[PDB]
């Protein structure tokens, strides 16, 4: 029949992979230094056994085995207990350290017979290499290259297990790999990148081929913690989602009122407009009301410190140290320059899968913008909108405009096109002074009020009032009266 | 006479090349590692075989027949059959994956001995070779390649059958091939790449040349599915089509008066505007209207899932779920992210030949091209409009505008040009509030209403009122009253 | 456990590598000439005997153990004085200058060998290389460097101490090493760089990898000073402030009633408009305020000599000279040019470490964009307004327009969303007469008021009056009577 595939059980690599790797074949795993090749072939072997009960072999050539089992630890699991317990077994092929004499190709035959051994020995399912180049550096010829890797993919191939061997690249859009012949020869090709734009570095995994199956394809993006490789495929997302009538408060009555009763429980909400609209009031305002009826909130800070947030919420009689006290309101403040936007995601994602809030809020999505490229922007802000769908969590965002008493409060990014709710605030000229309008824009589940008003900001928080009758021109910043 | 051309009978190939190969000479296919330069020959024999009823010779060196017979069959056919009958061969001319010897240029006259026997013994017209470079590689000398290529090729020119060779290459722009002197040697020559941009690959097919006859010119884009290559060749696309003077009703009464009778049935209908002036209402009342008809309608949906289409219809007073039942409309949600755009084109294809719909509507062509250039995106809709109209379907599409109020409700896309019936949406400002305005900006088979009308959106759906009379300035998006 | 390392207490570089090296490991530090490799080299030693009181081992092959001394001496430290005291030693191993025969791989057996008895004799923790490549270039092949480097790693791995290898670099953005092999090698890899774009030097530190423990990534801007390397990595600055309600003055009474009672002192406060709207009268009045209340406070001038300052404060009734004497008012002229971009922030730290002020002022951050991106621009307003205000240190900075009577106050820099209080002056044309205008436009920790009103300068200082009451479109430089 068809090939059939073995999980890897690393989050996201499976479902770009549709299911794994293909079985009884090798997979060549490329990329520069530092793309963590080393850590993926580990993982690989560590999943197998603890999940699958499958026993596997390590082929060591660059690293002693002390080092190995030392660094995997890193990553909170013991590889020396698996090996003791006769599942995990490294195969220790590196060079004397001390001195290390010239060997021909004898060296290709001795290794895979002793890899063989281990195989049966351990009755392993799962084999990686931590560097193929570890024999075909001994020479420089690249059509010799191209047997020895032959005969030893068909050899791992004879005995049928399956295999992740690791070679190494220098540049992140050159070649595939040294000699230019070894992704020829491989069947199944996959490529780690680091690569560096602007000053900052961008983990990608690409799965360059499959022979004979099928897989997704492009760049998608991942990040290394604690638990090891996290793949965030964003284009295997789905649309299947649950949809809800039900309502909750922004705690802001005469918000409520213009939404047509609150805001929906499973809608994603954007408020946008100039600086010091207030936007960080409603936002405020939004995680009290969920603390106000005792439901869990979170909130993301970026350009206000917790100190100042907390003096802030006084200001306009929010007692957030309160709301923490009772283990309804969290505080997560960082620089948008502390942490990759991807990793901005993944921390996201662990504070609510860790204090599983009811509703969360991000204090400012234009900040996460000002590092990073269009792309790179629009890819973290979906992902984000549909987790936080597909979980359930009611979700506030917001977007600063720089348009000063400008209004025209659009955004290049174009968000509102995959939120729900849409808020605007803006700065107007009236009577020779400044003040404030609000207006929802839509809201894609209810009717909602076309009305544009007039708002002010005072200790007890917003106040709404009526719309600008007998005025034009509002949306341009300076309205005429007439 | 003239050269004469055998037909691949694959889908798109045969016309770029103007009815397929030169009869009794040989072709160079080549390209990067993950192009499918392997399928393109497996394809090649495999349909000789079954359509035409002509055997064929696939010469291996670089895969076992085990494997090549596994692989192909993922495409849904089963080459181990065809073999079995004597239709089939594959030559084996791989190394020894256990030790191989070195060889001198005997080895290409014992190739060419070998395949010339298979050729007779199945009286084959179809031969192809995995890797030319197989007896390359054993040398460095260029000037050497280029003579071992052109007695192969002679050789087989000789023989008289058709033949499809196959290279390889480094770099998507560079060399044709690894030596510099094949694509020279070669009198057909036919590149494949998988070229990234951004973080995506864009597969392409092209034929640089075919000496002594015509072609079509330049990089035309394919995919592969699970019935092999699906090339598409949107400049071989015709403007022969058939034209009709039938009407459809749109759902909406007053839409319907305004376009002078409704909408042509072969016309291609384009609602732009800003976020959130219900142009998902239009789109769900035109397949409800086919629907109430006993028309099948496919709805392909980009932003929201299914789940929250249904809630949102519900709130219009449309019950999607009972025309599901009734087989009548589909709903297909997917992201932008999970395919490319010419995948989509072929998913589209796929779910009309499938389903046989009267009517079509997308839910966002922005959408789609969120992540892609301006000329992927708008060859996709020029294909998409083509492919509707010459099969009679009647066609809905939407373009969203990111002018909050700002009307200038224009597309940077220009896809109106080649659309037959502009709506168009906008936002305004009246007495102090938001409201909404619709006009029919054209309709090529028929007068249409010229006016500039108000209109509201409820739960019975939309409610379009008289125009705005003793205005000016509405088109800006703030109107003056006088 | 898990991998510990070792401080190697230079600033930034500790915070960026997660606690400093892997102990018991190696770590290769790369980089073109004139990068201070060598810098890094002597300052890690030289602070472990310092800090930690902890011997170690400096190699050195290109240069005589004299110079190294004379070197480091510009730095503020005496290394001779911790050789004589048995703490630091320096291991000659350098090419006879008057004519140096050519040796095999004995030399690296030999090396290691006298290294092992000088980190025993001394009891070194720490040793470093100055250049590994002085036993590579003895030869072409880059397979021999490859096994050359790891006997040197393992071996020094064998004895325990923290090595720190130096190696070199031709490009910038090309390879990190000369043979393409050492950073795979090496376990730890960090790599130096001093960038030219334009026709500025920008130094960078970046760690590539450290195997089994985590790190910061990305290049981290640094200086070099009479204390050595100085690395500031503003990705791990912190959040956590100290928020205050102590109100300050401006110097200006109706300005201090429009921000409701004053400036909060923890505050950092913007003001943005055309050259020639007093932005200079302002910052002048702001620190002789503080000084008028015996509190000491900075100008940073970068647009006008300490002579003009002079000349314009005597214009407005201020005795800067008298503050001068007092030892209250400091003022520091420099060019944008005269210094790097990060070394103004080194530059504005140190005169408030040695100063103590109680407030600063920044006379232009226009000013510093000058030569600069908009990258490098942002990254250092965003470093001065998080230390000044972790510091507790009132800020005041300014913002010029280029808009000559235009309004439209606002900035392509966006620092206003950081900053807690805005103030925007601007021109209006007002009877066919210029004048000028003044808003608060937000203060986060108040209520402000929201007036436009206008305002002049005379010999006492700024003169500001009441509202434009009866004007439309203030705010487009061109106001409206009526
Ligand atoms: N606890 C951790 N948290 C985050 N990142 C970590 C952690 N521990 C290790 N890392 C990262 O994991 C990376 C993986 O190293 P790995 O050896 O797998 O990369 P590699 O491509 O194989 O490198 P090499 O070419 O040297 O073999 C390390 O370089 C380090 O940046
Ligand atoms: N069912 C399928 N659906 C979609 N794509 C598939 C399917 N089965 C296989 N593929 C794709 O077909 C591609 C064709 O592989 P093929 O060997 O022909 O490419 P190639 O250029 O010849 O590669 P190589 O250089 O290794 O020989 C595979 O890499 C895989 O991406
Ligand atoms: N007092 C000082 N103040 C500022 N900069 C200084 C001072 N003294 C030295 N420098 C800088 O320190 C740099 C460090 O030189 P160093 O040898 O460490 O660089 P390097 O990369 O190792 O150079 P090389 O390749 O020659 O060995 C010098 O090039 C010089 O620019
Ligand atoms: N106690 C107060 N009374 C009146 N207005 C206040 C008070 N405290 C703060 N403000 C208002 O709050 C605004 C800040 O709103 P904020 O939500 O932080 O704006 P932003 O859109 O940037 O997030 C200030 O500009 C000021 O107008
Ligand atoms: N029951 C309702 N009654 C009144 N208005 C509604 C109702 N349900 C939804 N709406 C309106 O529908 C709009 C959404 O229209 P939609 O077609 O989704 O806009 P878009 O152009 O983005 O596709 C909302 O902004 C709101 O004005
Ligand atoms: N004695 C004075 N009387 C009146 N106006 C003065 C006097 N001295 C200077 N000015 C005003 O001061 C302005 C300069 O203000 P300044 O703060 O230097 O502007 P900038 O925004 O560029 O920093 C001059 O354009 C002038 O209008
Ligand atoms: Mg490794
Ligand atoms: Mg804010
Ligand atoms: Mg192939
Ligand atoms: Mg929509
Ligand atoms: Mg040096
Ligand atoms: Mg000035």
């Amino acid at each position: 029949q068809a090939i059939a595939k073995m999980r890897t059980m690393i989050e996201g690599f499976d479902d770009i992979s549709h299911g794994g790797l293909p079985i009884g074949r090798s997979t060549l795993v490329s990329g520069t230094s530092g793309t963590g090749k080393t850590l993926f072939s580990i993982q690989f072997l560590y999943n197998g056994i603890i999940e699958f009960d499958e026993p596997g072999v390590f082929v060591t050539f660059e690293e002693t085995p002390q080092d190995i089992i030392k660094n995997a630890r890193s990553f909170g699991w013991d590889l020396a207990k698996l090996v003791d317990e006769g599942k995990l077994f490294i195969l220790d092929a590196s060079p004397d350290p001390e001195g290390q004499e010239v060997v021909g190709g004898f060296d290709l035959s001795a290794l895979i017979e002793r890899i063989n051994y281990a195989i049966q020995k351990y009755r392993a399912r799962r084999v990686s290499i931590d560097s193929v180049t570890s024999v075909f550096q001994q020479y420089d010829a690249s059509s010799v290259v191209r047997r020895e890797l032959f005969r030893l993919v068909a050899r791992l191939k004879q005995i049928g297990a399956t295999t992740v061997m690791t070679t190494e690249r220098i540049e992140e859009y050159g070649p595939i790999a040294r000699y230019g012949v070894e992704e020829f020869v491989s069947d199944n090709v996959v490529i780690l990148r680091n690569v560096l734009e602007g000053e900052r570095r961008r983990r990608t995994l690409e799965i360059l081929k499959l022979r004979g199956t099928s897989h997704m394809k492009g760049e998608y993006p991942f990040t290394i913690t604690d638990h090891g490789i996290n793949i965030f495929p964003l284009g295997a997302m789905r649309l299947t989602q649950r949809s809800s009538n039900v309502r909750v408060s922004s705690g802001v009555v005469r918000l409520d009122e213009m939404c047509g009763g609150g805001f929906f429980k499973d809608s994603i909400i954007l408020a946008t407009g100039a600086t010091g609209t207030g936007k960080t009031l409603l936002v405020s305002r939004f995680v009290e009301n969920a603390c106000a009826n005792k439901e869990r909130a979170i909130l993301f800070a970026y350009e206000e410190s917790r100190a100042q947030l907390l003096r802030n919420a006084y200001s306009w009689g929010m007692d957030f140290e309160e709301m923490e006290r009772q283990n309804l309101l969290k505080i997560v403040c960082a620089y948008p320059e502390s942490a990759g936007l991807e990793d901005h995601l993944q921390i996201i994602k662990s504070e609510i899968n860790d204090f599983k809030p009811a509703r969360i809020a991000i204090d400012s999505l234009s900040a996460l913008a000002r590092g990073v490229s269009n792309n790179a922007f629009r890819q973290f802000v979906i992902g984000v909108t549909g987790y936080a769908k597909q979980e359930e969590i009611t979700g506030l965002f917001t977007n600063t405009s720089d348009q000063f008493m400008g209004a025209h409060s659009i955004t290049d990014s174009h968000i509102a096109e995959i939120t729900d709710t849409i808020i605007l605030l803006q700065y107007v000229e009236i009577r020779g002074e400044m003040s404030r309008a609000i207006n929802v824009f839509k809201m894609r589940g209810s009717w909602h009020d076309k009305a544009i008003r007039e708002f002010m900001i005072s200790d007890k928080g917003p106040d709404i009032k009526d719309s600008f009758r007998n005025f034009e021109r509002i949306i341009s910043g300076s309205p005429t009266r007439i």
